């Protein structure tokens, strides 16, 4: 536990109330207090699961995120503001950190505090202990999901070496003079180890702070730390499964056939792959109970609902995106039946999965990458939407986000990618690109077909498959496999003649080569255009 004089030694003034370790069954209770008001309120589903609004903030917030810059983060950091491609890691002074923290913690002083000790990441030798602090019980009951759940005996030797204060009910009325982007806040110490938070309720938040710290420490000792998910055949057969928001990670690794490590961030150390969290978030826009059965069936008491559409009667309305797209649950990784336990771990990855939602319609559901195409398409990281569907129009908009998580990334993708190569190498791992999202039909590759697709990615039918190579994008891509649409496979068969077909990969490959070059300026990424789609 923790006494008053140890919040205060935080800064955190006056608290009366402490509520520490909260258990699921407090939480619930708290979150359905008739007499709550605002953004803390819960409502009791129909599934026995509580759902919650996160306020304005139904995402993370990148425009706000901010990395105090000092002796310590200076020369490792990839800045925002240093010459080296975009990203979201903007400098911060150490003056403007003490403001912000003054704010949090007054916000804090003087009320009810939830406290959650928790481990990111599942080995005690890399793992950090991280003290949370919230006023907000469904912000404590997120976390407790989220993030890996101490035993008795590792509660009584705690130590924290990370602190993450939620100040959601705060904002910072002088962020004009300090040269910030609005009145809110995500804020990353790492000479004091902290986070703070201001202004956004959010919990995604405090779950990319710390995989964003671990993406920090990792690849400075030499162990690969990915935006991926990741499970494991009765074998020991592990593979991970990379991709953007929204491409499939937390639906594909949800498999009957394979135990589940994790689906969201996992290290890649001598051992093998490790999962840092301890629950995971489903997207659950349009949600189908035969689609996606072992999702759905995790939503029950101490799941967390977000953004939801609940109607009078406790019914939930999955289809409603009113609220947001990026409706959610949280839920602890042992309400999936088929998991990896007691420790979300298992051994090197021989299976690397891309997943990719190609807007444009060109790329094939599957092809097996060479080396040089692998370290081509994870330096790219390739997604797309189609982003005028409420206007009635497809406006394809293509995301390039290094590594598959660039908003993430504390060191240089490019550090990212030697680690990842190392293991991959040591591993024999073979890699591969999956389409998950369009064709040309202008409808998404049905969820049925792409868990066909992985089967045979897992237990070697692809390898073992007749291919022959797609133009334009180079890409070896099978015949037939079992259990797949043939018709698929090739991504020209969905339009009227391969031509056309042709018109959208040529728009595509301009994209790819265009937003390449800024990784040919070392003489290991000039020799990787050659590996990328050639007009
Ligand atoms: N063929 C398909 N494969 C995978 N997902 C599909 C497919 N067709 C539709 N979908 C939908 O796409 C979404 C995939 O979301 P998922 O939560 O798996 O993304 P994610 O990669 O885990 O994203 P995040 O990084 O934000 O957690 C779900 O809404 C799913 O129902
Ligand atoms: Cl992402
Ligand atoms: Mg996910």
């Amino acid at each position: 536990g923790l006494t008053p004089q140890e919040l205060e030694a935080y800064g955190i003034s006056d608290v009366h109330d402490i509520v520490y370790n909260p258990s699921y069954d407090l939480l619930y209770q708290e979150e359905l207090d008739p007499s709550l008001t605002g953004y803390e309120r819960g409502v009791l589903t129909n599934l026995g699961a509580v759902a919650v609004d996160t306020g304005i903030f139904t995402g993370r917030s990148p425009k706000d995120k901010y990395i105090v810059r000092d002796d310590t983060t200076r020369d490792t950091f990839w800045w925002a503001d240093k010459g080296k491609g975009k990203n979201d890691n903007k400098p911060l002074s150490p003056e403007t950190w003490q403001h912000l923290k003054g704010l949090v913690t007054r916000q804090l002083s003087g009320k009810r505090l939830f406290v959650v000790d928790a481990f990111c990441g599942a080995n005690p030798d890399t793992r950090l202990s991280v003290r949370f602090i919230t006023e907000v019980a469904w912000q404590a009951h997120f976390v407790k999901n989220m993030f890996i759940r101490p035993s008795d005996e590792e509660l009584a030797g705690f130590k924290p070496d990370f602190i993450v204060m939620n100040g959601a009910k705060c904002t910072n009325p002088q962020w004009k003079e300090q040269g910030l982007n609005s009145e809110n806040f995500v804020a990353f110490n790492l000479t004091e180890r902290m986070q703070l938070i201001g202004g956004t309720w959010y919990g995604g938040e405090m779950k990319k702070g710390m995989f964003s710290m671990m993406n920090y420490l990792l690849p400075l000792k030499g162990i690969a730390s990915m935006h991926c998910s990741a499970n494991v055949g009765e074998k020991g057969d592990v593979a991970v499964f990379f991709g953007l928001s929204g491409t499939g990670k937390t639906t594909l690794s949800t498999d009957p056939k394979r135990r589940l490590i994790g689906d969201d961030e996992h290290g890649w150390d001598d051992d093998g792959v490790f999962n840092f969290e301890g629950g995971c978030y489903a997207k659950t826009i349009k949600l189908s109970k035969e689609a996606e059965p072992e999702i759905y069936n995790a939503i029950r008491r101490d799941a967390l609902l977000e953004n939801v559409t609940v109607r009078e009667d406790g019914t939930i309305d999955f289809d409603d995106g009113s609220k947001t797209e990026n409706t959610r649950v949280s839920y602890p990784i042992y309400h999936i039946d088929n998991i990896v336990k007691p420790v979300s771990k298992a051994g090197h990855a021989t299976k690397v999965i891309f997943l990719t939602a190609d807007a444009f319609g060109v790329l094939p559901p599957v092809s097996r990458l060479t080396a040089d195409q692998t370290q081509y398409h994870f330096l790219s990281g390739f997604t797309a939407k189609l982003a005028g569907t409420e206007r009635g129009i497809t406006e394809p908009t293509p995301t390039f986000s290094a590594c598959f998580g660039a908003a993430f990334l504390s060191l240089h993708p490019t550090q990212y990618a030697e680690v990842l190569v190392k293991r991959m190498q040591a591993a024999g791992a073979q890699a591969y690109l999956v389409n998950t999202g369009w064709n040309g039909t202008g409808k998404r590759i049905s969820i049925k077909d792409t868990r066909a697709i992985i089967d045979a990615i897992l237990n070697g039918s692809l390898d073992n498959a007749e291919t022959f190579t797609l133009p334009m994008f180079n890409l070896a891509i099978p015949t037939e496999l079992p259990g797949v649409d043939t018709k698929i496979l090739d991504p020209r068969n969905t339009y009227a003649s391969p031509e056309q077909w042709q018109e959208k990969a040529e728009t595509l490959a301009k994209l790819f080569i265009d937003n390449f070059d800024k990784y040919t300026d070392t003489p290991a990424g000039a020799a990787l255009v050659a590996a990328g789609p050639k007009l």
